[PDB]
């Protein structure tokens, strides 16, 4: 005889801002359109009218519904227009009952597609924010009890609006820039993370390619990538500070100190240590990171031994999970010894023997910049501020910070990373993922008190100095100002 059912009663999804309340993404109301095929079966004269009224073909329309003649449900198109939706219930065609529903609209489209990521065809997160805070996001669906045709027993809960950490002022910035430098340097791909020092927040993370999460018909993986958080690399040179930190930990190593890197060379038995730059004797520390001297590193790290390096890395985050839950992100690989020989002591300090993500470099380039305070990642705005881990001594992390200013600006430095106003530190380097080519420049700003650590990531661009550098500069300049951080010069 006559029969009651359940159907659910989909929650709106929670708004996601950026951090200053700009709508990220947002649920709007669209309709689907079903219908009780037994009912349908009665009304065919009108098949063809619904049919163009649903962009179906005629005859392909018809034969659905014979085909499921017997089932007393079917969808017949989700989520159009609420107004689409009369366009339908205009024709009022027995056995064509509605849904209200919601689709998510990204106000910001391509500029932040990675970080924000995007619902599936059921309201569910898939990629980005969306997945990794579905659970907040989603409402919990309510249900209705039906008379099935031959009381509301809970109303559905709403979910709750997100804050993300992003600042879309610098998010635009950074993919204009971004965007700009790939074509520019005619490259494949790229990243660029920009965090604020002392919260955590991740002010800006872009990715080229991107993709309009708007219209995603002929989506490509590779545009899908979120590769600041998913491709691993080894830093090279741009993990040579950390190898500097535990030097000036050691108590056997100061500034001013040299080392002698005639001839460019170095026989580790087998193996043989080679500069990239081979014109120097006597260099100082910080001349060692100018000249990015893998026999001036390798000679500090065979004195100071790698597990106080190794033990660095490992303090900064390096090959360490990053706490951020996001869906395809890697953890890269930070190998330990019981007894390390000199070549793996030798790799680890310039920074080969180790993969790292984007999101991780910049992570450590925080802590240093922030006097040697590690403080856990964030993609949602941060109100209070988390205790720090202390991971190098303040005054080694304010020595290395001077040093990498020195790198900027010093004769021979990495001039096209000085960011006009304010003084600038950081190291360049150039990475491999055969064996793949990135140009990385890893930085903070201002110097003397910095307030934002920035990593630019260039792939195959058809060296970091010359590459990911200018996008720093040009990138760094806006975010302070953007910022309202004074110039310390």
């Amino acid at each position: 005889a006559r029969s009651v059912r359940h159907i659910a009663i989909p929650a709106h999804r929670g708004l996601i801002t950026d951090r200053n309340g700009e709508p990220l993404a947002v649920s709007t109301p669209v309709t689907t359109l079903w219908a009780n095929p037994k009912e349908l079966m009665t009304a065919k004269e009108r098949w063809p009218q619904l049919a163009a009224a649903l962009g179906q073909d005629t005859k392909l329309f018809a034969d659905r519904i014979e085909q499921n003649a017997e089932r007393e449900f079917i969808y017949l198109v989700r989520g159009l227009t609420p107004e689409q939706g009369e366009g339908v219930i205009a024709l009022k065609v027995p056995g064509v009952y509605s849904i209200e529903e919601f689709r998510r609209f990204y106000p910001a489209g391509e500029v932040v597609a990675h970080a924000v990521g995007f619902t599936d065809v059921d309201d569910r997160g898939r990629e980005g924010i969306e997945l990794a805070f579905d659970e907040w996001l989603a409402g919990v669906p309510g249900k209705r009890q039906v008379l099935k045709d031959r009381q509301v027993t809970k109303n559905a809960k709403p979910g709750k609006t997100l804050a993300l950490s992003i600042d879309l002022r610098l998010q635009y910035l950074a993919h204009r820039e971004l965007r700009n430098a790939l074509l520019e340097n005619g490259a494949k791909a790229g990243s660029l993370v920009i965090m604020d020092v002392k919260t955590g927040e991740i002010l800006a993370m872009t990715n080229q390619p991107t993709y309009n999460p708007n219209n995603r018909r002929n989506l490509q993986p590779a545009a899908m990538r979120n590769r600041a958080m998913i491709d691993v690399f080894e830093p090279g040179s741009t993990v040579k500070p950390f190898s500097m930190s535990a030097a000036l930990a050691s108590g056997r190593w100061k500034p001013s100190d040299i080392v002698d890197v005639y001839p460019g060379t170095l026989q580790i038995g087998r193996y043989t240590i080679r500069d990239v730059s081979r014109n120097s004797r006597q260099l100082d520390l910080t001349g060692i990171l100018i000249k990015s001297s893998n026999v001036g590193i390798s000679k500090i790290a065979f004195d100071i031994g790698a597990e106080s390096i190794y033990s660095v890395m490992q303090q900064v985050g390096l090959g360490q999970d990053t706490g951020l839950g996001f869906p395809g992100e890697r953890v890269g690989n930070l190998p330990n010894h019981r007894k390390w020989p000199k070549a793996e002591t030798a790799t680890l300090a310039y920074g080969y023997g180790l993969s790292v993500t984007a999101i991780q470099l910049a992570h450590a380039y925080a802590a240093l910049a922030n006097d040697g305070k590690s403080v856990p990642l964030s993609m949602t705005r941060v109100d209070r501020v988390p205790d720090g881990v202390q991971v190098i001594s303040p005054e080694v992390a304010s020595t290395v910070q001077g040093m990498l200013q020195q790198v900027v600006e010093a004769q021979g430095g990495v001039f096209r990373a000085q960011v006009p106003g304010y003084h600038a530190a950081g190291k360049s380097g150039t990475a491999r993922k055969e064996n793949a080519y990135r140009s990385l420049f890893a930085g903070f700003a201002p110097a003397t008190d910095p307030r934002i650590a920035m990593v630019v990531v260039i792939d195959e661009p058809s060296f970091g100095g010359l590459v990911s550098a200018p996008v720093f500069s040009k990138v760094m300049a806006g975010a302070l100002r953007l910022m309202n951080v004074p110039p310390d010069n």
